[PDB]
């Protein structure tokens, strides 16, 4: 439960978020709900901070580019994000709008969510099981995802360096541009995967 | 085609001179991105003397041990960021220095080239870019991608740049290989050249 972080019930913070966002999104949400659970008891991060993590962190992703933009502007955030995409922004601009519609102040949860798409290099415990549960969560089934599940319930700094790699590797095969924070994660990261 | 505008030495006395820093293997490699870069140069227009030798330089110090490159970063006091690094990143961006010390090419061009030869960089001349892609579609070099990257090669030189550079990109990721920042300078500079290819 959440309360010690927001001022809402578990109905009526799942109602707002599930205005957000399509149904095939929020079921995805309520996935990485669970998954960030167990993955919190396992590694022993804080669950009530790890769950709220999960529910919130693709809150923005259904947002137009106009609202990111405006809120890189606001913030006074660096304009080189505006050159970027919803890939990037949800999560690192995304925080923003999360913050002014339902005032979460904990700065570890808003670090998780701002860094759940591209990592960083020195990423949190709370961090890292939210790029992981985003990943693994049961309603995703690709071809790579399931050795990553099998990775993180050993050692979760391979199931990050595990994602971080297969990331670089298929934004290289579309030519898609690769953020620099992503870069920064996948060196920190690249040698757990060796 | 000659160098002797740029460097004291006829065409046997430099080879002599490059053969001594490698192995006969090595030495093949470089007499092919000659030919290659000369291939690249009267087609798009590069001065073939500064492509022919800027391709015979380019892996000068590529057989150095690493102590070379970490001398030559105090020396010069280089940015201490190139010290995490290895000869992949070093020999051509390091490697200018001993070329310049061993040599005397003071060239900025054809040095700049040889600098980025493995890295690419955001903002390449025509010159950097021949050198990039003559290194990698070379008549020695036989890897699967060869065929295309040689095809690219003769149609659109900046497409050719996006195929090495998103190319090296996925190869590094196949092995969990450190990506060095510049490298993907190069990547997000040409990334759309590879969309509109792809
Ligand atoms: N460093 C990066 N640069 C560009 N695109 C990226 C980068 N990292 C991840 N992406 C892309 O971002 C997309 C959204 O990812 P993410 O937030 O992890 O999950 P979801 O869509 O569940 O919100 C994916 O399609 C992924 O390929
Ligand atoms: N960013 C990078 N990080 C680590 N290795 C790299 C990077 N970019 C290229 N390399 C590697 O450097 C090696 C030597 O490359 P290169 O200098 O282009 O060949 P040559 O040595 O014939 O001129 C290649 O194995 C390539 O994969
Ligand atoms: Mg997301
Ligand atoms: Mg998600
Ligand atoms: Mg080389
Ligand atoms: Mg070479």
């Amino acid at each position: 439960t959440y309360e010690d972080y927001l001022p809402y019930s578990r109905t009526e913070l799942l109602a707002k978020i599930a205005e957000q966002m399509s149904p095939k999104r929020f079921k995805h949400v309520l996935g990485v709900e669970k998954a960030a659970l167990s993955l919190a008891e396992c590694y022993g991060c804080n669950p009530d901070k790890a769950g709220l993590a999960a529910l919130l962190h693709d809150y923005a992703k259904e947002c137009p580019d106009q609202v990111f933009l405006d809120l890189i502007d606001k913030y006074q955030l660096s304009p080189e994000l505006a050159k970027w995409n919803n890939n990037v922004w949800h999560g690192m601009v995304g925080i923003y709008k999360i913050q002014e519609d339902l005032g979460l102040k904990d700065k570890d949860i808003l670090r998780a969510i701002e860094i759940h798409t591209v990592g960083a290099a020195e990423m949190t415990l709370l961090d890292k099981v939210l790029y992981v549960a985003d990943y693994i969560e049961e309603g995703r089934i690709f071809p790579l995802v399931d050795d990553a599940r099998k990775i993180a319930k050993l050692d979760l700094n391979q199931a990050v360096a595990y994602e971080t790699v297969n990331t670089v590797a298929y934004l290289a095969s579309k030519a898609q541009p690769i953020f620099p924070q992503t870069l920064d994660t996948y060196n920190a990261f690249c040698s757990y995967l060796k």
